[PDB]
């Protein structure tokens, strides 16, 4: 069984993924990222429940159309039959998204355990990609900060945080702190104080 | 089919996998390295395919089943997965490739600056730790809270260490009438759990 490794399509298109045989049947399976395979078709055609009307399959060859494509049919899509390699379906032309930023101070609690940290909470993004810059005062920070990467979540936008670690003295010693995610060539700046 | 998050062992090990739910019916086992389809590894209870080393057994107790992994190589570093008639979450089984580390929970209460403008959100941030592969549970005073959870895939970050964050969205409302709430970050078996109160 050997299938097309990727393939892709806009939103409201129309994309069909490709596929011993001849005798038996065929399933098909949808997996994202970080989850068990869920079975999406039957002997041949026929759907479980709870799976889209949109998706119709048919069959030496089996084939699985999905029709009104959305965001979150982004996934791989295996064959199956008395598996096949996998062919991965990105979804093109999604909208751009500017990001939601939320900087949290050092809490009381951390403080008086002698530590200090801040997060800049970075979410509903879409691209992927950000860049962040933190500043002291008005003055660049250039130690002690880790950015993840960014993973998509349920909305089908993008999540990332980036985190600032500092000795409670530092944080007390300047006015305020700012976090600063840079997206698609816009910036937005968030500014917290004790 | 209730199946641990993850799981760790190194190379030489014996490493068993869990799987429970299924009392009058036979469970599969399947092999999914990374960037590959599922394989079939084990069929009716203890039954290997054809090119399965023997060092795969599986069984089944009561209504739960087991497939255990002796003499762990470096190749089986894999997510395993249980399949029962009426598919398991499934188990990340990593081959230890540095020493285990716990990881740092660091709870927050909602920023000053988005509730004036009606939001209010909770972050709990998880960082050093090895395996990358933990499981967050929020609650609400003592009850158990999923309505607004998302948690982030963890990344590899500078000390070669994982990090991730969950987040908590809330109305103000939601957060001044509960007494506290809390995160639970398990990690290797282990829990941890920080609170916090207006």
């Amino acid at each position: 069984l050997t299938q097309p490794p990727s393939t892709s399509g806009t939103p409201g298109q129309r994309v069909t993924i490709s596929c011993n045989i001849e005798t038996n049947t065929v399933n098909w399976y949808q997996q994202l990222p970080g989850t068990a395979p869920k079975l999406v078709m039957h002997t041949n055609n026929q759907r479980p429940s709870g799976v889209p009307d949109r998706f119709s399959g048919s069959r030496t060859s089996a084939s699985l159309a999905i029709g009104g494509l959305q965001s979150e049919d982004e996934a791989d899509y295996f064959c199956a039959a008395w598996f096949g390699g996998g062919t991965k379906l990105t979804v093109l032309g999604q909208p751009k998204a500017a990001p939601s930023v939320t900087l949290f101070p050092p809490s009381s609690e951390e403080l008086q355990a002698n530590k200090a940290t801040l997060v800049c909470l970075i979410s509903d993004f879409y691209p992927g990609a950000v860049t962040v810059a933190w500043k002291a005062d008005s003055s660049p920070v250039k130690a002690g900060v880790e950015t993840t990467t960014p993973s998509k979540q349920s909305n089908n936008k993008y999540a990332a945080s980036s985190y600032l670690s500092l000795t409670p003295e530092q944080w007390k010693s300047h006015k305020s702190y700012s976090c600063q995610v840079t997206h698609e060539g816009s910036t937005v700046e968030k500014t917290v104080a004790p």
